[PDB]
């Protein structure tokens, strides 16, 4: 789904205000109040991280505004979330400047913007339960497989392929960094992933020279960016949660309409148990994820710290404070 | 089994966030999100209850990390459990500070930390069905007697004796507070101990400077500490249960592998019956424990309150909610 000539040209003339050049470097930066700038913000981060000679200003602006277009008006898995995630990966890549190959940095920031392309606001579980055409196409990591698929289609549009100045092998390489990274955002896969990385980091056997070991780390970085609203400041964190549950509950409404009981997480009638559900989630998913990332990459510390601060706020909510 | 100097030297210089300080004092405090800070949480706890002048910093840090290194990689009875039991004691001691001697508070915090030392993840009943080495050596309270053997072995490790500077009277005295405390964590003994204290209280004959009554109160404090996952907020409690059964089921699987049927508690093909087992455990073991403890030590009331809360949560799980 292509962008207009008017859109990518409008993006070429954007310059970020100076009073946000500092803040964009903070892990806890909330893009919320700056909706008009989200695409320019991505260009900014892409230029800081990869430089202004990495992608042709024209081709890159096409890509971005097409990507924008191929995100839906779903309550959570929408354009805003793509740019929240891409950003976190920016902050992560910045604070680890000399560890990732040049091709990795390009691939990952792209992979992050594209990671939830054409999301319908329905879990993988849902699409398989009700024999959705997408579940027919891809049996496992259903939405994720589709997101990679969507990405490759946007690059194959006219003047959109931003990887034009690379060999066939370097282009083969990057479309695999992007593949693995998006497939990593399937949270079901995360659990296994983080478990092996734990084992490895302990026994001292974590080899960054190893390729399959690198994939696993990018894998956890992907999850870590995916969940990053658990690492914003409390009023930002509160608001994204409402977006998360609006989407969940909408899926459960669709399930009910068919005379089928959704799990309690997708039922509006159980609104009161959100604080507990969050605490449960922080404790079972978020903390481990960020605890391990901080181990592997010390500079990511502010992520865990912010997660711990949000954890306590939910605790306070549960306790009536 | 000794530890390495890398670990203990690090512990020495650790300092604790100002926000946690206010919250470690709470009964509901969950230590889960802070795995790195656990060894230093104990240090803080000792210093606040016993004084910064009470132990020589270096000998303590050595003790703690070697205790840590002697806890196994088992699902429940592991390092995290030790530090939680110890934190529950802390909060009980702090709320009843003058009722106990400095020697009792020293020993009880340390006895809580070392109480499951070297747990393999097999119950007393297993070892004594399957004639284990340890069961021929210790025939009653089998594992607990081993956990005390372990504590002393860590005190007898060179450079680890934190009680070196007590008088000779006090030294054999503190090791007896510790011996009794660990032994009392054998749940088999608890029901008798509980029934007795419950009797003495009702007929106004409970007397704190009667040493045998005193030892009985201490033992019950130990059980109340040992079970404290049931006093945490629901999602904390729920997550721990998983770890418990994850360990019970690993033991049933061993009996099955050997060809003998485990009790329903240790059989995973009977998960269905978990909420009803938790129901009865709360009604038969847990409530009675915190009920009687609150009668003897009224400032422990928040423990009964939280436990009743989770009893209500388990009653709701049964009822299909
Ligand atoms: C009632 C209400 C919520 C829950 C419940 C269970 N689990 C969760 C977590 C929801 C969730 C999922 N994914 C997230 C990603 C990023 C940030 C927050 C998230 N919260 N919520 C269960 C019953
Ligand atoms: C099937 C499943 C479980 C049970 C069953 C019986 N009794 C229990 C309680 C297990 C237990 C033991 N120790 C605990 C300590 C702290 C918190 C919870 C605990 N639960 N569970 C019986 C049949
Ligand atoms: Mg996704
Ligand atoms: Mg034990
Ligand atoms: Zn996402
Ligand atoms: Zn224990």
């Amino acid at each position: 789904s292509i962008c207009t000539s008017e859109e990518w040209q409008g993006l070429m003339q954007f310059t970020l205000p100076v009073r946000l050049c500092k803040e964009i470097e903070l892990f806890h930066f909330d893009i919320g109040p700056f909706e008009n700038m989200w695409p320019g913000i991505f260009v900014y981060m892409v230029h800081r991280s990869c430089g202004t000679s990495c992608f042709e200003l024209e081709k890159l602006c096409r890509f971005i505004m097409s990507v924008k277009k191929n995100y839906r008006r779903v309550p959570y898995h929408n354009w805003k979330h793509a740019v929240t995630v891409a950003h976190c990966m920016y902050a992560i890549l910045q604070n680890n400047h000399t560890l990732f190959t040049d091709l990795e940095r390009k691939g990952l920031l792209i992979a992050c913007l594209c990671h939830d392309l054409d999301h319908r606001g329905f879990s993988n579980s849902y699409l398989q339960k009700f024999d959705h055409p997408l579940a027919a196409l891809y049996s496992t990591s259903t939405m994720e497989q589709h997101h990679f698929s969507q990405t490759v289609s946007i690059l194959q549009l006219e003047g959109h392929n931003i990887f034009s100045t690379l060999s066939s092998s370097e282009y083969e390489q990057v479309l695999e960094i992007i593949r693995k990274a998006i497939i990593a955002t399937d949270l079901a896969l995360y659990f296994g992933n983080r478990k092996q990385l734990e084992e490895m980091y302990q026994t001292g056997s974590l080899n960054l020279n190893n390729q399959s070991h690198r994939d696993r780390v990018i894998g956890l970085m992907m999850t870590a960016c995916d969940l990053c609203s658990v690492t914003k400041l409390w009023p930002v964190t509160k608001l994204t949660a409402n977006d998360i549950y609006a989407e969940f509950w909408a899926e459960g409404d669709e399930m009910k309409k068919l005379g089928i009981q959704p799990i309690p997480m997708m039922d509006r009638d159980k609104k009161d148990e959100v604080p507990q559900g969050q605490l449960g989630f922080y404790n079972a998913v978020a903390i481990p994820c960020y605890t391990t990332l901080t181990q592997i990459l010390p500079p990511t510390e502010p992520l865990l710290k912010a997660c711990r601060d949000n954890l306590s706020q939910w605790e306070k909510v549960i306790r009536g404070e």
